[PDB]
């Protein structure tokens, strides 16, 4: 939504309202879910062949009460400059490399994006601190192939004993799991022009000292690639993706998996008078989890997916989405790591702007 | 304040800003109380029979320094649609029925509206996840009569120990009074075209597992019903109402009645010059009070109001509210709950848009 | 920003995103500091020599975790009149006329503004509970000497155990050093012409009965006063300011001065082509401090700035800021009261709107 235009600036508002209702067993999805999206993005021109930009997005849960904490946080938050044709820097929070290939599978009308990608997990998704370069024709050599390069500083929380540890966003209180030393990334994409389109990107990043003795997977680096194909064309979207990761991906309360197997796959058609179905698989193969002073392989996310979404148009819609969990509710690990086995049904109404 | 109109869709940003002051020797509400609204109305031409909507209301407190915490939270939160003559359904955090009437007499500069109606209690006002039909002439048969249906969901919180209890909005440190069970909400209105105006609302809750077990209101549902009318013509406003409660409405720290009678009444004129004098009184007569093992009958809110505003124009306004409560200071009673004995006089200047 | 402006009414949205980063051997400081603001500034004209007027700021934290908790707070929240040429009278939370001294000097790239500038400090800086008179000819008798009365409410915190102490708007566990009692604010500026420009504040302000007994400043009132000289001309900024506090400003984990002597300059050129280096020192002498059961005077804050400023446009700037610490490294007195002595090195690209 343009909202000014004058001087050479553009600020444009943009969010939603998710009138959503979540149907489930596990009593700590149960219930209302509406929540809401607010923020900007503004973008001024420098001169010809120079742009800024700045942009915010935050989360607003509208499902509690009025006395409830911490509803609202950020999502996105970062400065930058395009250079024209020699690409652009962006600095703040914003999305990890890595998602550079998962957003072409997050598409469901509800749930999806979560086999491996965690916010504030390295550059798994969003995270605190990322400068990332990217550009749109990889240096001029090749035209429609986007390359990027991303730079992650060290979010590691203080130590109540030494006050020596640590840097300024991490309160001593955090989740040691969601931390991270410093880290580059590099992803890249094609659009070969049928309809068909690939992506790929690699991360590696050092642990913290606490991830390296706290933590139940064991070594100094988190790692994870990922590459993805989708068929874009023809009223159809077919989206998949296979990644790994390692010493990185959390799991449960207070568990890392020290490597991971994780596919995703997402089938989809668009109907002319808005209904769009879409048919959906995940899965995230834990392996060498370090349990009790023994290794085993676990599925640590593992459901398929069947939804569909209707489009008034492109201001506000509704949808229903199904997710069938596939993780045996008889197996105590679930329950022992608190990672919920049950179904969930989820019912939107949804106006955008 | 309409900031966007293109392609289909109407989006207005909307507030206030409230510099704020209350003087009185009841020192929890003694001092200042500046705060802020700030939110959004977005709206869109789905075709001409349809129309998508949707709304957020956001409160900021700014009374307190900027390391406090939990000084924001979100009023309304919803999307809906609006189908032409067939009438209006949204969902979300949105207001309850009851509140069809209790608008009418919660119109004072800055006090009132506080009989019997408290956030998240069931759909006395604003509730989470409530689904709310409307039909605002009855398809256009009868003129001046809207009647709505609303349904609310289960609220309720978990126990520490039991993976039984709860949903997913409500954590077990919440207080389980601004808790709820399913309930349906009815509500009714009529203008005979002479300025006068008849409403009444109803509504029917199930009560939470912890509802009926932590609390002092025994019963296995909690339902309450209002009447109220409106004189609102030739710059005089006059509108009162009576309602009653059951098991529902809470009082002091840690209470919930078994029955309360409430009535309030607003006398007001509208001078030509912009001064708008507001005659009012409330009064909540609890019923059955669970004290210490034995019943008792005690008035919960009592209080006679006297109070004055200004409109500059639209968009700026100022205002002095006295409240004078009724309470007896000296019954034990009222400091042992923590409910207010003292009077209260608020002076605001109020900028809006 | 200007997005409305539709009879009479004005509504400009404003605000930052800062892409910033601290590289610094203090733990506490170093790592991703990327931050936002937003607000708005609303203005309506009542009649020909009548203005209301509204403004939010609000800051937003983006750099730690959609988990964490206090990210967001507000800044300036005010409503006011502004009556022509006679001036103008607001009240909420705005800055303490102290500030219309310290503003000249609180201009560095990133740092500075903090020799005994502290938000929710008397009327230091930001304040809860400020109404300020303001007049650009004070009253009449001279033009260009503008003029400022303030007056700040009690701003008491509550006790667990006479429940008639405090205000409203001061919770459980606060600070009581961040409190304040009733107190009076002057101020005046003078522009000579020739780029050369003086202004001088004074404020005296009672304290809390809790601050007269929990804290190691002695006193019952709460005193500063500044003056300070600025040349604003040819691409040089210069500015300076000399200030005292008494029994006000806070230092440490629990400290009170009882007296402070501040001293901030800033020395600026603007080149044509948009760098902008400044240089800056900024002191406070503590004295007095009674801080194990014996009196001591101590640096509380020194240290040299040296940093530049580049601005691409009106709208996009990015920066760098060299904080050198000259505090005592080798002094128990730091450390015990938990003031840091370490530098900081500060990275910023800015978007603004």
């Amino acid at each position: 939504a343009e909202i000014y235009n004058k001087d050479g600036n553009k600020l444009d508002l943009y969010g939603k309202v998710d009138g959503l209702h979540y149907f489930s067993s596990d009593s700590k999805k149960d219930g209302d879910q509406t929540y809401l999206r607010f923020g900007f993005k503004g973008e001024t021109q420098i001169n010809d062949m120079l742009t800024g930009y700045g942009q915010w997005e935050y989360n607003v849960q509208a499902n509690n009460t009025e006395t409830s904490s911490d509803q609202a946080w950020t999502r996105l938050a970062f400065a930058g400059i395009k250079v024209g044709d020699y690409g652009s820097f962006d600095y703040g929070r914003n999305y990890g490399v890595l998602y550079d290939v998962e957003g072409w599978t997050d598409m469901l009308p509800e749930f999806g994006g979560d086999s491996y990608t965690y916010a504030d997990n390295f550059m798994a998704g969003r995270a605190n601190g990322v400068a990332t370069y990217r550009n749109s024709d990889f240096f001029g050599l090749v035209e429609g192939l986007n390359f990027a390069l991303q730079y992650q500083g060290k979010n590691e929380g203080q130590n109540a004993q030494d006050i020596n540890v640590g840097t300024n966003n991490r309160s001593s209180d955090s989740d040691v799991r969601f931390d991270n030393g410093d880290g580059f990334g590099l992803s890249t994409s094609y659009d070969f022009g049928m309809g068909i389109s690939a992506a790929a990107a690699y991360t590696s990043s050092d642990r913290t000292n606490d991830q390296m003795t706290q933590t139940n997977a064991r070594g100094d680096k988190a790692e994870a690639w990922t590459a993805g194909l989708k068929y874009d064309a023809n009223d159809i979207y077919l989206a998949t993706m296979y990644s790994e990761t390692r010493n990185m991906t959390p799991y449960g309360n207070d568990g890392v998996a020290n490597k991971t197997q994780n596919f995703e796959v997402t089938a989809q058609y668009q109907f002319d008078f808005g209904l769009r179905p879409a048919i959906s698989y995940l899965q995230s193969k834990g392996k060498d989890l370090y349990n009790n002073g023994r290794y085993a392989d676990k599925d640590l996310v593992k459901y398929m997916d069947v939804g569909a979404t209707y489009y008034f148009n492109r201001n506000m819609s509704t949808y229903v989405d199904y997710k069938i969990n596939l993780l045996d509710g008889n197996d105590k690990f679930y329950e022992d790591n608190g990672i919920s086995t049950d179904n969930i049904v989820a019912l939107g109404l949804v106006y955008q702007f």
